[PDB]
């Protein structure tokens, strides 16, 4: 059962923040500087996750966490290490902004992995104890790698985001497929930043956030968008619907954002003015969805909504 | 009858913030994201204005507002539409940072209007219901267009600010005239940013704020200045006195600011560290002035003072 | 008026062809000249007169008057041109470059990029190419490539321009504006933007008006520069468009290919490598002949020739609109 | 019958330019502006090629060409058009810097193909008349795609060069494999630019040139390297030797360049100071190699050398 | 000398901990102060003295003298300090910031970032914190974060510095220099460079010396700032290194983690958000107590406490050397 | 007996190029790529020098050379290596743009030496065979270090040029003194680039060139000046007169240049459009001076003039 808070009285918004935010504090571990941009899945009779925890050396590491209620997290103090037979791909340099999902027979994790620059690291686990590392999916520079939670016409599929070797000032979302979780291709453009005249919260760069959520009306994609002000970037997040069978085809895309930096814990911290969605839990029976997002690259927050309402919002406000 | 709060006990500042700031919140309209950098005038038995209201799509629109007390505003939910006979000029792309004044027999509105980049839009109204759009006054790129509240020597006059098509890293204030509100010329440089050693709150770029205020000795100009820190622009504002007959001739210019970002509503929000004045109401019989400014490009605040004290300060601290 | 002319080289299939005598003006024509380029030329009396940008050996930018019988061999004054002006503020000289000159109604007008707290369009007139009278700068900075039309358009003066910045400007759209009186300007309209690089990359970074627009029955023939940005800098090429006669901000045709791009050593090596920058043209409607003057590598001046009807047919055939 | 000119008397250089350079002029086609970055192979009883011919609109197109002697070229006037079933991949935006080799049963051509940015296009031909387009091999941004001329341990292999969407100011050579010329993976870093103190001609970026040349001692790689002066980039080229079985492992890499911009045809043109090798023809019986290279992004030149000499030079001056 | 102290909180495991009275110096202490931060403090007489960077409401950077009986409650002079100088050129005031003060042998020395055709390191001395005598600037521009050693090193004065540029410097190594006479400087040695980001990203963009080096039996304890560059700006944190006693350009240990990083509202909001910038320390070798003063968000001044032997241990335990 | 070529009849220029330019070809040594920006002095019966020779690896090294006439040089094939008692200072990273003069008892060499960036390296020699390295004079970043040829008031004196660690976009000339060739100080600003309205060949940055030349009226300084065009830097050179006793005080400074890039060997090369003066030889009896300058960072050229004509030109065209 997914975490949930009823929409506040009078609240007109499609998504609403948890009154318990932030749900994960920056100093949960003895050496944590910040814990954000993290992944969460159901597992056993509770929840598991892979967490981005930057330490007091400002190094970026991944940590496994477990939770009974998906809100109060027990995160391992020791960083996760990946088992790999190839010594060269097995070399840890850094890692951030994990996404996790179950595909058919095991859990997969993707992350931004350092291999002569940022690329997409891939690994699996059957038990959230031992993680086995596969080949990096792409050549650098790439980030915001997010798998589909089932095969698409019999292939693995992943969204990604060609980037550069710095604070990237552009970003289109792409789609790729693999028959075997080793060799990737059939690359297709999914979408580009909107024109600032039309939707400026998503006009500098975009990236996939949580694992795509299957609905009868398409893949529900929650994605971040950036606006470039004189004083930096503002990360907000919104919704689109992708075709079921060819998910590089965008059928609707929201004009307004779903969420943008408003609260003190979103506006002040290591990187101000950031809401960055990394994971969602949902229940199709009740339509409920709970969206985890990094706040100011410092802590982790939750927000709630109803899938049918998010669909309706995406279509009614669509800029395509 | 202008809004007013007495100088706080033992306040030695020439301007003091309203203890009720912000006076206009970001969410006054159903889809407003922010409401800031806005224009206000007396109208009838009360007040009217044109407001920059950025929506939840981060689109920039102008909305008409009305108020009985100049503090609590009733802002029309629908964006303002301009009437124009010329189809090319009457095409709306975006609009921001409006200024409004009465000149002779009607109200005039300038704003930053998109026409193949930022330039200065012009329109007039008699009633804040129908707005007749006139020719854009200049070729792009130009912003911070602010009309004088009477003709100067039989011509209309306007301050402007040549710019570029990004977050402009420079900016001098200029002055121009028009016999007819159609053709503009006799362009004169008013002032450049100060040297950083002399006055750094105004060393990167400057721009006119509220409508110039006539005094016996010249025009009181309240204007924004930017300081470029390692972590962004800080917008503060200050005062100058221009020659009455030839307003490009600056007589005094404040070394110190009048106001700079200090409170959490000025320091945190969509664009941190911004105090951007765009309107003032004044009463020559009492010397009272009330200055409306954008706060963090998020909300609108008010600050109060006396014109003769501001003039005395501007002279006594003059950097010229 | 006998305009300079060389017949198309045998075998040559280009719309324009360079003079075999290029460069026609060398960099060291005056005792202190560093470079002479980006200049203006008109018929005057039984020969030709012009206003020339001559940068000196201090690399200051100045305008000099010149006269020629044949429009090829120029006698340029050693001393810079000075403008008369009753307004001291406007009449203050900081610098000036890239002049254009045309006759409108009753006198010659000069526009140039004039320094007034940055680049703007300076404006003057002369009756005799001896005394020059300065008028208001037409626009607020930053603006350059101000080019007048050679008659009024529906009862108003008209000028092309090009909003810029205070550096090596990395953008540039051509605009059109009007004036009833050569003092106040307005009714600004956008003419064109750089093309997409996948469509026409010689003109994808920025563009600007060159020579005075040439009136044809088919519209105004605009000869204009375009910039391509390589890893090693800007390349300036030039090409042709056709503007509506009555509303010259409406572009009717615009060439895909350039007309001329830097090729010769005098275009590719010099103070600013890889520049062909058209500044003036002489034409003869009787014969269709046109002779186009252009700055070469910001160092010397060259001439190219073509036929107006061929230029027009090329612009149409290859139009990217 | 590969083209050849013997070392000049006295000449101590490992490579020497053809006395006939440039061997392809800029104006060979009726609307060619330049012909420079071009791929040549033995075909039938002569030679065939795909040529980058930028036109007088400065569009980048590829053209097929044929020659008896590999020197005097007859290049088709109309650009090459690819057959493709898939309309999305099949859409032409631009194309440059082709490379061509025979693999097993057909000729393959790669090039820098526009697909929402630069990536590596792939195609094949049996006859150099009709070309059939395959999937782009990678997600943007990537350039300098160069196939190996046989499979490596039963997979197709390709060198590439992760880039950005501008004049890329960085660049490592990578190595990737495919079982089927559709799905790519097992990406491995081959080499980075050198330290400027060590070898400044190759210290900004590098990229593969001609098709790797199999020697008993490994793959001979001819590659470009960039130096950044105050007035622009200078492209020179040099040699390395890659392990035969695992060609991302570099065995030797030359300190000095083989060739750098010196002649007027290399130092004056559309892009000054460029020698950009693009193809080679060689003879294992004689040890001779003829290297085709772009000059100033304007014309095509040829240089000659001996493979074992190049190898010994690569070893003796190795910076690894 | 009784230095300020607060005992570490119940179960706080950190090596340094903030004063519960932070900020100890507010932004509006003086009638025209905009901010007061990045300041220098020392024992003097039977209390304490300092030189404070107080930026005014014109955002000019000036230095003011202050005094305190307890080093927490400060009386800062309203009027900026003025230096007396033999040489009128060197004695010309343009601006000054980021003061450091220490006693060397027989007097107090002040260094600051002094404007002389760009930022450099000004030097002056005082016996009384009333009259200051300015000496030659120690280096040619561009340089800042000049910090003297509190005694001579093998008979010469010694200074850490930080070569810079004329803007928001995006790089920075700490250097070490010597002088026999407080006039001529030389024997320059590189001390350390920013860390690789994969190793220690709080100090990967640039570094600079903070308080005056603190002599320990295990080396000079250097407390220094590091910058990390995020998409939205620079974050300044600070940490610790140990330098060889005899040759202080040789770094023996260097911390992986920071000691302190912007966390509280007064460090994360203000004129420059996300800055903790250490400027001075007071210490007592008998108790091992150290009190470190640091600018917060370039707006106010804060204090943090620790123990010298715990910092030494932290530095060695986490060393990235 | 210094080299000399009479000013051509009719020639009105203050300096004129040797008709034998370039006097040093880029390929004089077996591994040289370029030879420019080099230092020359009288020695014994002829002349000696220290030459910047960049090799075919594009490494920057100094080499010693000798000549009978100062025109035809025999340059040692192997780079100059310094003796140094301190291993930290004695470590060679790179070196360029040497200057050489005799002071009191020996020859001193300054160059731009890499020590955690560019700074001014110092060495002496009695014989041009053995060179003894001294302390680097300054902390990085600094270049264009040029000694005075005698003590000034009992101290060694040096011009320098504060810089950054790239292609430096600014540059003022400074003056410093030393009692002992070990500790430096008394730093004084000499001059800054001119405003571009006034003298644009020297508006971006300047730096000192050859060793200053003592005259009755002051030190004659020949110095380079940069203009920044849209396509790069142009290096020209000119002249100033400094006070004899306090050489940071500038008495006269030329408006026009003396020499600017004009010939193919100045305008085409590794770095186009560079004339970079590094040395001079002069004869007070005749007023003859011969100036050595680098040409396009490729080859070395010579130019001639008369000291009294240079002095009169400098005073007559002075911008001070
Ligand atoms: O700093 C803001 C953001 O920057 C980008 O690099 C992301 O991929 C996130 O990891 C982060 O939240
Ligand atoms: O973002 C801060 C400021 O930016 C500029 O573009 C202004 O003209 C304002 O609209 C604004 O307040
Ligand atoms: O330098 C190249 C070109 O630069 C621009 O500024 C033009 O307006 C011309 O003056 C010049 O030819
Ligand atoms: O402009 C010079 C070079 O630029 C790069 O983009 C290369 O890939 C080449 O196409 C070209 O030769
Ligand atoms: O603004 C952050 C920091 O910037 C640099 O210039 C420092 O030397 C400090 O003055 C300041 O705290
Ligand atoms: O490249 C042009 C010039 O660049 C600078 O770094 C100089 O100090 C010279 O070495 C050189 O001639
Ligand atoms: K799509
Ligand atoms: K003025
Ligand atoms: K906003
Ligand atoms: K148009
Ligand atoms: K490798
Ligand atoms: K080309
Ligand atoms: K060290
Ligand atoms: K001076």
């Amino acid at each position: 059962i997914i975490p949930w808070e009823e929409r506040p009285a009078g609240c007109k918004d499609v998504l609403w923040r948890s009154v318990a935010n932030p749900i994960i504090p920056r100093d949960l571990l003895p050496t944590s500087n910040s814990i954000f941009n993290s992944a969460v899945v159901p597992f056993g009779d509770g929840f598991a996750g892979v967490f981005r925890c930057d330490d007091t050396s400002r190094r970026m590491r991944l940590h496994v966490g477990f939770s009974k209620d998906a809100i109060n997290w027990n995160i391992k103090e020791e960083p996760l290490k990946f088992q790999c037979d190839d010594e060269e791909i097995g070399t840890w340099v850094y890692g951030y902004d994990p996404r996790v999902c179950f595909i058919e027979d095991r859990y997969y994790v993707t992350w931004c992995n350092g291999y002569h620059g940022p690329t997409i690291g891939v690994a699996y686990t059957f038990d959230f104890e031992t993680f086995h590392q596969l080949e990096n999916a792409f050549i650098p520079f790439n980030r915001n790698g997010v798998l589909f939670p089932r095969k698409i016409n019999g292939r693995f599929a992943m969204l990604s985001r060609p980037s550069d070797n710095g604070h990237t000032p552009f970003g289109d979302i792409f789609y790729s497929e693999s028959p075997d979780m080793e060799f990737w291709g059939r690359h297709r453009h999914v979408m580009s930043p909107a024109a600032f005249e039309v939707s400026a919260w998503q006009c500098t760069k975009i990236g996939a956030g949580p694992i795509p959520v299957e609905t009868p009306e398409g893949w529900l994609l929650i994605y971040h968008g950036v606006l470039h002000s004189c004083n930096g970037y503002v990360y907000s997040f919104g919704s689109a619907l992708l075709d079921l069978d060819e998910p590089w085809k965008v059928k609707f895309r929201s004009g307004p954002y779903l969420l943008a930096p408003r609260e003190p814990y979103e506006c002040m911290g290591d990187v101000p003015n950031v809401c960055f969605p990394c994971a969602a839990l949902h229940d199709n029976e009740t339509g409920r969805i709970a969206i985890y997002y990094g706040c100011a690259d410092t802590v982790t927050g939750l927000a709630f909504g109803y899938i049918p309402e998010i669909i309706e919002f995406t279509k009614r406000t669509s800029i395509i």
